[PDB]
């Protein structure tokens, strides 16, 4: 028994905020805006996992209206989600993720995001892939108004 | 033994159309524009299903020019597609879907969508997940010009 | 055992380039811009396959700045990627792909695309699905500024 999940998220890039993607703080002059730390990649990972076990989405579990979510660490949120997945009787098969951003260049941070995600999913780094693509200056990600992310996850009984 | 499918669709939001998403009519002052009822989520689910079995996309079976597509009920189209899947030997593993819309708030209608999708795929509600995200006012969805959806499906022999 | 991968890519449409998609030259008045042939779909497929086995993305294996990338045949880049996948001990389960493009109409070239991708992944055509959608004239794909593609792949031990 295998189950699939998919996640998609978008956050605005703005002046007065830290950039945290995949649990890793990137030195940058813009960061992501949200109620929590706005880590678009960990929200997308969390969404894919919840999706795979039929448990809705991060908004159902950590709504904005509740200020426990306010400035929440999304790695801790992911850990809570992974708790739900474990309770269903699953472990990670593998995950594959895409950061969609014109800038910054994510390549130097990728290996540390893979480790961090793997730690949050209680898995080996070889089960976690993270990649990045621009949109060649097209669309809202192309004009650097925001950063999007996608993930697909395969989980299995264990 | 297993196959994966992925679907993506976009419809314009316009005055004077009903809003039908996931087979559920949602009261709102705009609806989706199409030749059919323009149920962007059911079109996405149908496309993921057809994708999983190597049968093309909804346009190969129900082109815009087919008089049957005009005002077609997308749930019925989904049933037709699911008959194709079943003839190939497959049943639903699980499906995970995302509505990409700035508004309306999808949350109250999610559980009815899940039940309707599950009925179309002859499956338990536990096998179906639907979630929603905005794009934080960015891009065409952020301007409420349209609604998009994505789905990933895992099917298995049965 | 099974592994999942997901790809996404975008290239700009510009005058005075061939349009090559899914390894097929499509006669058209614009083509895709890149250092390589800029085949957005074969890039997307390659990234999905690399993702499935935890090997990063095409830029970690075939960076922009590599002279062999300049005017590269993306079918040959796919065959190399597929080499890596086989080296890790996997074969194709199935793959589902979507071209996102306002124009041209892809339908006539879809069957030749499927055969080419199946050849690239050492698979039967029945394991490969290629679809197209527009975005109803919305966003960068809808204004014909570029073409995007998505792919989800399921690979299996063999
Ligand atoms: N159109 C929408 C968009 C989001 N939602 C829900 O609201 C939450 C907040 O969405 P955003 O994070 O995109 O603002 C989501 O996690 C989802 O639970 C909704 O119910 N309808
Ligand atoms: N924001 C980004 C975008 C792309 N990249 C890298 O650059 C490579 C090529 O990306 P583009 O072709 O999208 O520009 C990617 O495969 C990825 O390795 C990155 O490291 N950070
Ligand atoms: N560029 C495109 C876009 C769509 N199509 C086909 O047209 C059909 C309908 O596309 P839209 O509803 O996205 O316009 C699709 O289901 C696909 O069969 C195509 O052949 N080439
Ligand atoms: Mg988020
Ligand atoms: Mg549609
Ligand atoms: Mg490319």
């Amino acid at each position: 028994m295998f189950r699939i999940g998919q996640g998609f998220d978008v956050h605005q890039l703005v002046e007065g905020r830290p950039l945290i993607i995949g649990g890793i703080e990137i030195p940058y002059e813009k960061g992501l805006l949200g109620h929590s730390d706005a880590d678009v990649l960990l929200h997308t990972v969390a969404d894919a996992c919840l999706g795979a076990v039929g448990e809705g989405d991060i908004g159902k579990h950590f709504p904005d209206t509740d200020p426990e979510f306010k400035d929440a660490d999304s790695f801790k949120l992911l850990q809570h989600v992974w708790g739900i997945v474990k309770q269903k009787g699953y472990v990670l098969g593998n995950i594959d993720c895409t950061i969609i951003a014109q800038k910054p260049k994510m390549l130097p941070y990728i290996e540390d995001m893979r480790k961090r995600i793997a730690e949050g999913l209680e898995a080996d780094v070889s089960q976690v892939n993270v990649k990045a693509t621009t949109t060649e200056k097209l669309g809202f990600t192309g004009r650097a108004e925001g950063i999007a992310a996608q993930a697909t996850v395969l989980i299995q009984k264990g």
